[PDB]
């Protein structure tokens, strides 16, 4: 169990980061495996991965993944110039991240059709410190927690809309809630 950063474990990169409120604790395990357990949490990002990712990463998953309340199990990462948060989401809790915003595609990839959208995040927590930025996501139709996602497809549905990533930053299977509790439990390769 660690604190709040980044670093590299067992072959894979991590990443752990909170807004600062208590109530998470995050935790690498052998090989790809890191778990989260969180209780009244805020907002909080956590898993392993790839620094840098690329655009072409077939991305293995599994394990168990328990929300209670508002929390996403995604493939996540960043591009810089532009600045991009990205989200391929496989599963979600009570709140659907998409929600009020504007539709801009349809992907099929993995098994699933996927919701494709852009929103904007402004003056907000970032790689490169307080930032405005666009986050690009794909939200899978039919939810899982296990599987493979061909990072790919979805970059391309990405593209055809115009949303362009720049050059890759990390790239991770991500835990995240959001002012919630659960557990999860994740193996990535
Ligand atoms: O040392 C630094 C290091 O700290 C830095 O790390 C970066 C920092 O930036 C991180 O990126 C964060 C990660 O989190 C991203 O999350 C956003 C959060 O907002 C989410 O939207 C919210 C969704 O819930 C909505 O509320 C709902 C409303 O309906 C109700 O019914 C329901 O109960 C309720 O929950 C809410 O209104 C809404 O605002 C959004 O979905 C999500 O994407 C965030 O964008 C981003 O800022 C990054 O992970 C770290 O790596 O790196 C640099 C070092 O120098």
């Amino acid at each position: 169990t660690i604190q709040p950063g980044t670093g590299y474990n067992n072959g894979y990169f991590y990443s752990y980061w909170n807004d600062g409120h208590g109530g998470v604790t995050y935790t690498n395990g052998p090989g790809g495996q890191f778990s989260v357990n969180w209780s009244n949490s805020g907002n909080f990002v956590g898993g392993k991965g790839w620094q840098p990712g690329t655009k072409n990463k077939v991305i293995n998953f599994s394990g168990s993944y328990n929300p209670n309340g508002n929390s996403y199990l995604s493939v996540y990462g960043w591009s810089r110039n532009p600045l991009i948060e990205y989200y391929i989401v496989e599963n979600f809790g009570t709140y659907n991240p998409s929600t009020g915003a504007t539709k801009l595609g349809e992907v099929t990839s993995d098994g699933s059709v996927y919701d494709i959208y852009r929103t904007q995040r402004v003056n907000q927590p970032s790689i490169i410190g307080t930032a405005t930025f666009y986050q690009y996501w794909s939200v899978r139709r039919n939810h899982r927690s296990s599987g493979s996602v061909n990072t790919a497809n979805h970059f391309n549905a990405w593209a055809q809309q115009g949303l362009t990533l720049g050059t890759m930053d990390y790239q991770i299977v991500a835990v995240q809630g959001y002012f919630s509790s659960g557990s999860a439990s994740i193996t990535v390769s």
